[PDB]
């Protein structure tokens, strides 16, 4: 995936039994040369690093100090943690979506931070601020947190996002800006149905001409209840209807479970899919019952059935 670069290891050949510095929330994963980073939510956006994938240790941070700008859309915010970061990689730029915003609050925008590197060793290490993508207010029907960019088949880049309210959005982005036009069309996607409606957190990937739309379920943030679980559905086309496994349209609360959980691990959620060669890997989050509930990254290889479903084993 040439947005998503994983060179030439092998994810279903590897051990994933993840070692170190594991806390983690909101994650997504980047690969250049043999480095591998981890950003997810915290104090201005959560690094780790890893050698080898699977043993971690925690990095610093992207943003130091908060950008002035973030007060002019979101001015009752009075913490540093950034949300539920996004990584691609094109035209050699990491390009480094992320979301501003008060919890249980649509008062909300996402930004854009680039870097020609990940490398904090290179002199051309400097994540910059490239400013605000795409943002919601009170008074609209949508939030604006926890992007996606997929580059469709045909190579336009595209913008989900999404969480509760109306749910999950869709917006074309221009290739050199890496933002929406000013007057692109933004497109709702997936809904529960339900009031309050739980679904955020979309990811997108094409795998033999379909587009899968995975998201998360029911609630985050609350230890050992949290009820956050992971869903999918799919469509030949990038803009819908994505259906699951019943023909179910996500508009109407359609999604096939993929994790829920279990005894031990609790709410899943907030996943990312990536791909080397015709292997792929789920990263998440779930919440440690045998640790005070505590958010812990996750990594495992993804199957696909032959009808072409995702699904996790043992
Ligand atoms: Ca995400």
């Amino acid at each position: 995936v040439h947005f998503h670069p994983f060179g030439n290891v092998n994810f279903y050949e590897m051990d994933w039994s993840l070692k170190g510095d594991l806390w983690a929330h909101d994650p997504v994963i980047a690969k250049e040369g043999s480095r591998w980073y981890v950003f997810h939510t915290g104090s201005g956006i959560q690094i780790k690093t890893s050698e080898d994938g699977v043993h971690w240790e925690n990095m610093g941070w992207v943003f130091p100090s908060l950008p002035d700008w973030y007060k002019q859309y979101v001015p009752e915010k009075d913490e540093d943690h950034l949300w539920a970061p996004d990584i691609c990689f094109y035209n050699g730029i990491y390009y480094l979506y992320y979301s501003v915003s008060t919890f249980g609050k649509n008062t909300s925008v996402i930004g854009l931070a680039t870097n020609q590197t990940l490398d904090p060793r290179d002199p051309d290490y400097e994540w910059k601020d490239m400013g605000p993508v795409i943002h919601s207010t009170a008074s609209d029907n949508y939030n604006a947190i926890d992007p996606n960019v997929v580059f469709d088949q045909e190579g336009q880049p595209w913008l989900s996002f999404g969480s509760f309210w109306s749910g999950i959005q869709l917006i074309q982005l221009d290739t050199e800006t890496m933002k929406p036009a000013a007057q692109a069309e933004l497109l709702t996607i997936a809904s529960r149905g339900e009031e309050p409606n739980a679904i955020e957190a979309p990811f997108i990937v094409c795998r033999n001409g379909y587009y899968y739309l995975f998201v998360s379920f029911d609630f985050c943030c609350r230890g050992i209840e949290s009820t956050y679980k992971i869903a999918v559905g799919r469509s030949k086309d990038i803009t819908g209807p994505y259906v699951d496994k019943n023909g179910v349209s996500m508009m109407q609360g359609g999604g096939t479970i993929l994790d829920e959980g279990n005894d031990r691990w609790i709410g899943p959620g907030h996943c990312a899919v990536y791909f080397s060669g015709v292997s792929a890997i789920l990263v998440n989050h779930a919440y440690d019952a045998l640790k005070n509930g505590e958010p812990t990254l996750q990594i495992r290889p993804l199957y696909w059935d032959d009808e072409g479903w995702p699904y996790l084993s043992v």
